[PDB]
């Protein structure tokens, strides 16, 4: 097994959790071919946000919320909606297909790092920016789907 | 990942949105084995083809339509079917299979290459010619599927 | 595409019609793990053997029946049973699991290569001698499966 | 194909009776994500344990029973839990998630190697000890799952 850092770690749980569908090995050919699945996908990574506490193996905090925006030519145009948890009312997002330029979905999660315990030591602290991103910019009908993330450590 | 033409992007997406079941990395050994697999098959391609504008995520127009084609030995004789959009009776299709060569649908679809717009030019023009072939000519009981495409591009 | 044999190529297409779940590139690890998959594997196999005229794109002609064997110890005891198309009485079968050494459905399918259609000539006959086996010899609580072919050629 | 060992040959089939989901050639990413993963995981574990008679291709007998077993912070606590066949009772249990340092579930299955028999020699008696570890020391958010055994091996 190859080591990765703490972050990619849990960015690799971030995919399994947030990506419909995603499986190990498919990072660079992940992608939307119909506007049901870029739906479905979407719509599956925000209630997933919002459903973390009671489904994630992680204990990760919110870091008030989410935001789900679209890019799309008018110019190009972005059009957010807010999602605070703890849950909605966010599923009548219309995207604009024919117009669009990409979607990103970003969020913040703040955890501790109990590895410390093992060498009795206090945890110091982790908050992940997730950003998870629907690229349309080619404009091939094909979307890949990508989650990346970057961490801000520091002491709690 | 490596670099392909546009045309070579937008019929990756032609092949997860016409045929059924399809999977990246498997365009070589992608065939059917029984009958109702040729037919879901065939009939799921002109589904497609006759939903797209409510499916797909690129934009394309219809070229006047879809012609679904057997050839099979009487001499080959070629029986063609067509479709004109916007939907059917093309349902009610008998495939010789023991007399069965090939069976093709071809059609064409039309769009505009938006990545001019980054650099404030006016997208130019691409016509792409879609063959579905279900090659038969081994006569081995196996029958390869496959999706190839031929662009023809020029200003709008 | 790497080239294989008229038969070979014959032959692909028997393992995705009589084993159950089958998929290319898992030849060497293809198995059964428990009593049901087991039981379930024998039965497709032949149920497919039974419907091979209304499901298959190839053409191939009995040639009289099948034969459903166990060998298991009591000495080493075959225990055959006879299929003859078209059509059962057979599904009441109990495999010995604990004395268990394998399992083989032998069966012969006949057919012509059409290609030679494409050069004018009268097509010579395959007789393509099929046998499945349900390996336990290794009494591990993995039973692989395999199907391997033989053909005789000969003019019709 | 590679030869591996007798106790080897038994894990293999192991690790597709008692891992849910588990397929060749995953076992360094098989792991679990959301909490009812990791509970279906660990009840098909037990309930396979338990049904094993009825549905095993091998013939194991089992070594009195299961030990499910919970290590959480409270210091780490250990909170195991008695699984005597023939069967149940231990679905009720509370994962202290956010605790969590692993959770292993522990058994031993006896058997006879027949291959003894094709040399007219009386079999050797195996016994496997079975370890499945749901490790959550990285606190990472991914739990990987995996499958290790032990044998002891002797004259019946």
């Amino acid at each position: 097994q190859l080591a990765v850092t703490f972050r990619e770690e849990n960015t690799i749980a971030f995919r399994h959790l947030f990506l419909l569908g995603y499986s190990d090995g498919a990072d660079d050919t992940f992608a939307a071919y119909t506007r049901e699945q870029l739906y479905q996908a979407i719509f599956h990574a925000v209630d997933q946000y919002l459903a973390l506490p009671d489904v994630s193996l992680g204990r990760y905090a919110y870091v008030r919320g989410l935001a789900l925006c679209q890019r799309y030519y008018h110019m190009v145009v972005t059009d957010c909606i807010q999602v605070d948890p703890p849950e909605s009312s966010y599923k009548n997002l219309t995207l604009k297909f024919h117009k669009l330029v990409n979607v990103t979905i970003h969020f913040r999660l703040k955890t501790i790092n109990l590895q410390s315990l093992i060498n009795n030591e206090i945890p110091d602290c982790y908050t992940f920016s997730v950003l998870i991103t629907f690229d349309n910019k080619a404009h091939s009908g094909r979307i890949p789907i990508s989650l990346e993330t970057q961490a801000h450590i520091q002491e709690c």
